[PDB]
């Protein structure tokens, strides 16, 4: 395949080799919080991430993945909208060319300047590969950026893409703890969704928190270095690497909070 977000090949084109681009439960979306529902049968939400292994970071050419042993239980999220055990796989991020858009879901219409979307799989399927072709096989953990205060703990993440700046490129990235990219809250929004690119697989239960992270102009700057393209190509920033908000059709986002 040879989709991204540019004028070419961007999310206006990716329904032609991926019909289910216009499907009944795809992601992003935009949050009403005025037709948002609190849900009182939503359990307490459980992010368990002392054991989190994290071992490699790679720009795959659409944005960079900090990767995760998962071959057992270390880092899992349970609870919330969740049935069973999650295992963290990877994180990632999404972000724009300015500081006045980058998230690929929206709050009231409202774009953050990035989203950090934390990949966990349903252990009762065994593998990503297995879990990505279930309705319930994802949880992804969506973290808005605004620009304000550094985020100490993402500091670690920006001072290694000098290492990773084209697509192919990785580096080890032992002994990185989430933790450090979590908000206060774990106030949420919760809606049944999909992969916000290619295969845009209708596989995940998607968790946005409320509270957005503050990062540094310095920090998101330091992303927006990064290249789509390949070494010894022609350089284009990875900039705008963000799928709009998708029709709603027949879903409700329900509030973990009131
Ligand atoms: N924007 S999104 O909705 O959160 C979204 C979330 C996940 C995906 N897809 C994947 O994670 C597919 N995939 C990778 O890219 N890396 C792998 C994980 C790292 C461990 C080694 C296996 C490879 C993997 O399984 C696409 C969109
Ligand atoms: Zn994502």
């Amino acid at each position: 395949h040879h989709w991204g977000y540019g004028k070419h090949n961007g999310p206006e084109h990716w329904h032609k080799d991926f019909p289910i681009a216009k499907g009944e439960r795809q992601s992003p979306v935009d949050i009403d919080t005025h037709t948002a529902k609190y849900d009182p049968s939503l359990k307490p939400l459980s992010v368990s991430y002392d054991q989190a292994t994290s071992l490699r970071i790679l720009n795959n050419g659409h944005a960079f993945n900090v990767e995760f042993d998962d071959s057992q239980d270390k880092a899992v999220l349970k609870g919330g909208p969740l049935d069973g055990t999650y295992r963290l796989i990877q994180f990632h991020f999404h972000w724009g060319s300015l500081d006045g858009q980058g998230s690929e879901h929206t709050v009231d219409k409202k774009k953050y300047a990035a989203e950090l979307h934390l990949v966990h799989w349903n252990t009762k399927y065994g593998d990503f590969g297995k879990a990505v072709q279930q309705p319930d096989g994802l949880a992804v953990l969506g973290i808005f950026l605004k620009v304000g205060s550094a985020k100490p703990g993402l500091q670690k993440v920006v001072d290694v893409l000098d290492s990773i700046k084209t697509k192919g490129k990785s580096a080890d990235f032992t002994n990185f703890d989430p933790r450090g990219l979590l908000p206060e809250s774990l106030d949420y929004w919760t809606y049944p969704g999909s992969l916000t690119t290619p295969p845009l697989l209708e596989c995940v239960t998607w968790i946005v928190l409320k509270e957005p992270i503050s990062v540094s102009s310095e920090q998101v700057l330091k992303f927006r270095k990064l290249n789509f393209n390949g070494e010894g190509e022609p350089e284009e920033l990875m900039v705008d690497n963000w799928r709009p908000a998708q029709p709603l059709k027949n879903r409700q986002i329900k509030a973990s909070f009131k």
